[PDB]
């Protein structure tokens, strides 16, 4: 056997790990399958994509086209349906009819060998007809054959009877393909909509308590759900809900020693009261959790729990499974670190004494929470546990429960971030919070919406309990508004951490990304009712951004994204499309000064000619404009963070 | 099983066609194996390359290093030995000693847990020692263990006794490797020196005749060999040596009708006198060919024959194997084309009626010429015959005779050119003749000496019977000198077509790359003795260029190549290295005007500090200079095309 086939079809993409791991999509998502396709000699080729479903049924006729002249790189868009493991193949072939037409259009006018040319056409169309399944279609082609062979008609009309739009459409549907050659199949994992598309809200239930009982419970915190749903969120992310250790408990503002009342850090998991399968006694019981989950469900909210594989020194594992930790010669276990950050309140897990026991216990714990209606997990610092351990764990869980979604909370070097996604993580945290200038956002999103999108789905949190960027610190509310618009329009999954709405932006000190009086170390009650009454929350904007996402299929996908040039460094423009839905966004990244600029739209990228003028509506205001190749904008911080426009019919 | 191992080792290169085809090298050639290597957490990794020979014997210890900070991309240089199929593996591992050192260097000075730290070191070094095979090495490590454990000494000195250069060198040779993880093996094809390195001369034997017998024979043409060898060539490329058809024979200057005396085009192969396994009767017999081959061999010249799979209409195949041709409805066969070029004197071969017969006959013909001492074939227009046909043919021939070298004469689009090389062609013609400005040369050679070099070996013909570039037309002799220097110094394989020495540069017309009175259509006797006597040949320069190549291992390889900036667009500079051999070249690409410029050498790329000054000798003149970071050059066309300098000890 030869590696290369009769008609070369090479380097099909997407591909992950040379075919050893699947490429990704979700139900209803469109992406490009491509390949390098050409033949020997000078005649034309064609190609097409055969997408097969989990039962092996091929999808519809999907012809490809050359993506740029001289490159022999061909592509077509395909769309994933039901969930499961699919496959895709590229078929390449000689296209004798295109070749013959092109020659015939020169030779019949210039009078060279006309009978021989037309008879050669007739025989092609005869072979075309044999492989057409439909009777009306077959009769149409055999009619063009008899017109091609009628030697009493002028040559130009024998020809034109084979170039009619009626024949075109039969051949575009059932073309004559010579020497059909197939690539080896490549795997596609199709997962549920929520893996790619969703709005996420993070809050600490303990903070939502009462005057008589400041430490909130699942029952008091449930009161916070109707407002979260009213802001248009789909997922609630809860930091760890388990008991919290006492030995080396941290105090307020990340101090080493807790006082008597201090609540500790939820990530310091485990005490005599329980471990990763228990509920912190001050939050309530497993039943109170079921109630919280049930009430979330009625409002269209799914719960995501934090899974953090590590232990306080008081966790039961510390004595039940000493071999899950690395011990130093004196018997002690070194606290976990993430330089320059130190975690004096926890121990890391060691994996090389009993990898089987840890895997077995990890899936037991996830299955526990899954039985209680949690189908989504944020996996904390996955990059400090082995890559292959996550590969195994995710494959075990997704083998019985393929709807479960895992989110990799890894802010680390690129290779590890990409590898985690490739080995099964449905979603990834990103470098979003550190991309704030126009060049940074353009470069980064070009990467995420390009080839990386075949294996990674990004979750754009505009802030987290660990990240209050200097942009928000110095920019105030106008900066909060800009980052919300950006995050909500550039990724189909985005989120915020409670407090973001109120523009909380006081840092621990100058040059830090920690919050002052961080919620991680203390109860943080908030006056939601006052902020709403006084207009000092951006909840309305957030609510509107999520409404726009729900009304615009273009914002529920990632890969179709184009940046349009402007003449000001502080103003950025881009568009996204999905069928007949087109959304155009223009953002002023200066939160302090008003910016005016001309936005020069790449009109072909919108499906329009250069001279055209198109009606848009700014969905943030309800105002309508008429926009074409070149448009003046004026963006004043406080008043207008951005225009978020839809293209009208 | 998981795809990813305990210590991730990913995306090893070079790789060709996802591992389905081998990467390439020749005996004694060095290239870089690389990989993406990292681990979970914060401890250090190391890696190494295990290169295995055809019998499976591993090469020496070959540690890798990170190529740039923060990238997790690791590399090392390996060197291929004997010919055959080798394999290479990357091994990745935790490097506990590097990790412990780095921690210990902070914790001992700052006085934290010092006894515990030093005891942890002692135990690592104890495990190191157990695995060391040498007695003196083992005693050295166990000495450092006892110094580390001596609690009566200050902590800083217990430590310093484990960081000595004597211990360093033991551990760099036999390091402690945790959790060794291996990549899957990748294939390497190692071929003979000549596949990468050689100087090639093309001439038509028929043109080297006498007054009494103008059509040369193998016996008269042999008289031309001593001068070819004296010019330092290693390979003689002969256009087709078979009988030449009469039907539609072309006349002089590519005219359609031959007169009675016209000799025809050698590529129009075949008559009743014979086909691809015969000798043209005017060239002599098979015995005269053996004599020619033998006399070439005595001078250190190998023969490369042209293999052109096509037929004159008088070729015996036309009636013996009609199914090897595509016939039109009236039974005629269309002449071959290569738009806009037409080949009215030949028929192309069709491959889809009897691919097995064509393959079998093709290898029969190549084995015939191989029995007569031809171990190299230039395959004419391979891109008009199926890719898979060549893949099959080359694998059949190389399976019994792996020393046979094939050269792809394909000037076409990039995808086909790369594919031909990947499927087995030892050598490829290139776009060299159309890269003449400094930007064009820099861009192109950066491509060829980069990743493409794992599958393609370039042959830089400065001219061919079909290519007389406008640069040579307008530039005269000074242009011929420049292109010879460039071709000879930028690729380890280069060549010329006879007449190049004499600066033949009259085109067929303005805007054509054909020669006037082309040798393809007529006998072209040349007065070599007169040109030598009158100094009107650049034979001396050519002779000197090949001598320099034979005396400088850096010019007998392709991958080590760096371009150095100059302040003039017409002046280009570059260096090449191989062990302690460094060659530095500066060329003036203006053939009409003298150019002066400053050459600013990237000194680190030469293995030198910025302030240093290095002695060089211009091997074209014997003149010596002293050169450092910034050097004035003055290059006058006619006098000085270039400096070709060696770095002196
Ligand atoms: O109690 C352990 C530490 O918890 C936090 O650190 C978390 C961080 O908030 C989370 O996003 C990251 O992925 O994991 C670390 C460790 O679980 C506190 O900020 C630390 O001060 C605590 O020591
Ligand atoms: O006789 C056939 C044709 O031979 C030449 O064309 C060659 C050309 O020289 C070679 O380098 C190219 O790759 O292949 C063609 C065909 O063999 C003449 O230049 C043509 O005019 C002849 O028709």
């Amino acid at each position: 056997p030869t590696v290369v086939g009769r008609i070369p079809v090479l380097d099909v993409r997407p591909v992950v790990q040379r075919g050893r791991r699947p490429a990704k999509a979700v139900t209803g998502e469109s992406f490009e399958v491509s390949a390098t396709v050409f033949r020997e000699g000078h005649d034309a080729v064609g190609a097409n994509v055969v997408l097969r479903d989990p039962r092996g049924r091929p999808g519809p006729w999907t012809p490809m086209r050359e993506l740029a002249p001289g490159t022999d790189r061909w592509g077509a868009t395909v769309t994933a349906g039901e969930t499961g493991t699919w496959s895709y193949t590229v078929e390449a072939w000689g296209d004798p009819v295109t070749t013959w037409r092109h020659h015939a259009r020169i030779k019949i006018p210039a009078g060279l060998d006309t009978d021989l040319v037309l008879e050669e056409g007739a025989r092609l169309y005869e072979r075309a007809a044999a492989d057409v399944p439909g009777r009306e279609d077959r009769r149409e082609l055999l009619a063009a054959v008899d017109a091609l062979r009628d030697e009493s008609r002028p040559a130009a009309s024998r020809l034109a009877a084979a170039l009619t739009p009626q024949v075109d459409a039969v051949l575009a549907r059932h073309p004559l393909r010579d020497l059909v050659t197939s690539s080896d199949p490549l795997p596609l994992l199709v997962e549920r909509e929520r893996a790619l598309y969703g709005a996420w809200y993070e809050f600490f239930p303990r903070s939502e308590g009462t005057p008589h009982t400041p430490h909130g419970t699942f029952r008091t915190a449930a009161r916070r759900l109707p407002a979260i749903a009213a802001m248009g969120f789909d997922v609630v992310y809860l930091p760890p809900i388990h008991p919290i250790g006492t030995t080396h408990r941290k105090g307020r503002n990340n101090t080493l020693s807790a006082t008597g009342d201090d609540v500790g850090v939820p990530w310091a998991i485990g005490s005599p009261e329980g471990g990763h399968d228990s509920i912190h006694p001050a939050l309530g019981t497993l039943d109170d959790f079921d109630h919280f989950v049930t009430e979330a469900g009625k409002l269209g909210l799914e719960i995501a729990l934090d899974f953090a594989l590590q232990c306080s020194p008081d966790h039961p594992w510390v004595h039940k499974h000493p071999e899950w930790f690395h011990h130093r010669p004196d018997g002690t276990i070194a606290h976990a670190e993430n330089p320059p950050k130190k975690y004096q309140d926890i121990y890391p897990i060691a994996f090389d004494a009993d990898p089987d026991g840890l895997a077995t216990e990890t899936v037991r714990i996830l299955r526990h929470w899954m039985d209680h209606g949690v189908r989504i997990f944020r996996v904390d610092n996955p990059h400090t546990k082995p890559v292959a351990f996550w590969e195994r764990v995710i494959a075990d869980i997704n083998g019985t429960d393929p709807d479960v979604i895992f989110l990799a909370a890894a802010f680390t070097r690129p290779a590890m971030m990409a590898t985690l996604a490739q080995i099964g993580f449905q979603q990834s945290y990103t470098y979003f919070t550190w991309r704030n200038t126009k060049q940074e956002l353009t470069e980064y999103l070009t990467e995420l919406s390009g080839e990386a999108a075949s294996y990674m789905r990004p979750n754009f949190f505009a802030n987290t309990p660990d990240i209050l960027h200097a942009y928000l610190q110095h920019g105030g509310r106008p900066a909060f508004e800009v980052r919300a618009v950006l995050a909500a329009t550039l990724s189909p999954t985005w989120g915020i951490y409670s407090g973001y709405e109120l523009c909380e932006n006081t840092p621990l000190r100058e040059g830090s990304e920690e919050y002052l009086d961080s919620e991680k170390y203390q109860l943080k009650p908030r006056d939601w009712t006052r902020a709403a009454r006084e207009g000092t929350t951006i909840a309305p904007l957030v609510t509107r951004l999520n409404t726009i996402r729900r009304e615009n299929p273009a914002l529920r996908q990632l890969r179709d994204l184009h940046f349009h040039p402007t003449d000001k460094e502080e103003v950025i423009a881009y568009s996204k499309r999905q069928g007949s839905n087109t959304v155009l966004v223009v953002v002023n990244l200066d939160p302090r000064h008003t910016q005016e600029a001309t936005v020069s739209l790449d009109m072909p990228q919108l499906g329009l000619d250069w001279h055209e003028s198109v009606p848009v509506r700014d969905e943030l205001t309800g105002e309508t404009y008429h926009w074409g190749r070149a448009n003046y904008v004026r963006l004043e911080p406080g008043r207008t963070p951005a225009h978020v426009c839809t293209v009208l019919r």
